[PDB]
């Protein structure tokens, strides 16, 4: 059978929050079968625990924020993308502040630290959410769709309407391509034209060339440039993989994004969950006949 996965060893990292600029200590710990991914604010007494689930998303402005009363866990999408890409079902994520550290702006440091610690297969069938019917959400010129598909694939298209793109960005990934080699290293990005307005909203306080592609009209301010010709759209795919992981189980289906951000991604998840005719929970007693496969643990 395809088994549930957790961490083999604890992961420890220190960084800063992209939006808050606050120093944060992160600890990833193994968890029992069917725990899912749970964020723990260990700076609070008592510790506040928030399951990484669609129902717990409270804010979607320039990041995905989990909320429980007046307690927040901000910018979960990049770490969730790493956990999704590596097939981690169960884990406790301890944080000493309200925001996950931004690291280098990609999922690269998280995939490296997790793979260095190693994974542990658990004695329980991994549960998957299989798309049975097409589900689409739209708002103005933004669109996000789930389509039935025997595997897992993501398509993204965005007209950024910005001179750095030299006059529309698009990418498609079928994950059977490497999440690690082709998507994990894609960094988040910011535009100089938005920075004054963002800082006024208390956003991007920790933003810099050390943790994002910084654009100023025609220029990429980062001295060393881009990691991929299409780094921008590849990061949009990374974000979608992280946001989609708030379903609580890996998907068997196709996601198509059209200028879709954290807000529309969450609305798609909520619409899907409400439409029980469009999905079902499945397990694979035999990995040889399954439409997906994972890297060795
Ligand atoms: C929201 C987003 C972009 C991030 C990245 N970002 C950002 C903004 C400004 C700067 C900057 C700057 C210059 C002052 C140094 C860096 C990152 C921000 O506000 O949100 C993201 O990746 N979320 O997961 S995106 C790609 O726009 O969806
Ligand atoms: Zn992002």
């Amino acid at each position: 059978m395809i088994k549930q996965r957790t961490l083999k060893n604890i992961i420890r990292a220190t960084g800063v929050g992209l939006h808050s600029g606050e120093k944060v200590y992160l600890t990833l710990k193994p968890a029992p079968v069917d725990t899912g991914i749970v964020f723990c604010r260990t700076d609070l007494d008592p510790v506040v625990e928030i399951p990484a689930r669609a129902e717990n998303v409270g804010e979607t402005t320039m990041s995905t924020t989990l909320v429980k009363g007046d307690v927040k866990v901000d910018t979960v999408e990049h770490l969730l993308s790493a956990m999704a890409g590596l097939g981690i079902d169960n884990a406790y994520v301890e944080l000493s502040a309200s925001e996950v550290p931004i690291m280098d702006g990609s999922a690269g440091p998280f995939v490296f630290l997790i793979q260095s610690a190693g994974l542990q297969e658990q004695e329980a069938a991994k549960k998957f959410i299989r798309i049975k019917r097409e589900v689409s959400v739209e708002e103005g010129d933004k669109r996000a769709v789930f389509v039935p598909f025997d595997g897992f694939k993501v398509s993204f298209e965005i007209d950024f309407d910005h001179p750095v793109f030299r006059g529309t960005q698009q990418a498609s990934v079928d994950f059977s391509t490497s999440f690690v080699k082709e998507v994990s290293r894609a960094r988040t990005f910011g535009f100089m034209r938005d920075i004054e307005y963002l800082r006024s909203q208390n956003l991007a306080l920790g933003g810099s060339v050390e943790n994002a592609i910084v654009v100023d009209e025609n220029r990429v301010l980062n001295e060393d440039g881009l990691r991929y010709e299409d780094e921008f759209v590849k990061h949009k795919i990374l974000d979608a993989i992280g946001d989609l992981y708030l379903l609580g189980n890996s998907l068997i289906g196709e996601f198509r994004g059209f200028k879709s951000g954290h807000a529309l991604n969450n609305q798609l998840l909520r619409t899907l969950i409400a439409d029980k005719d469009a999905w079902e929970v499945v397990t694979f007693e035999d990995a040889r006949t399954a439409p997906i496969s994972y890297m060795r643990p």
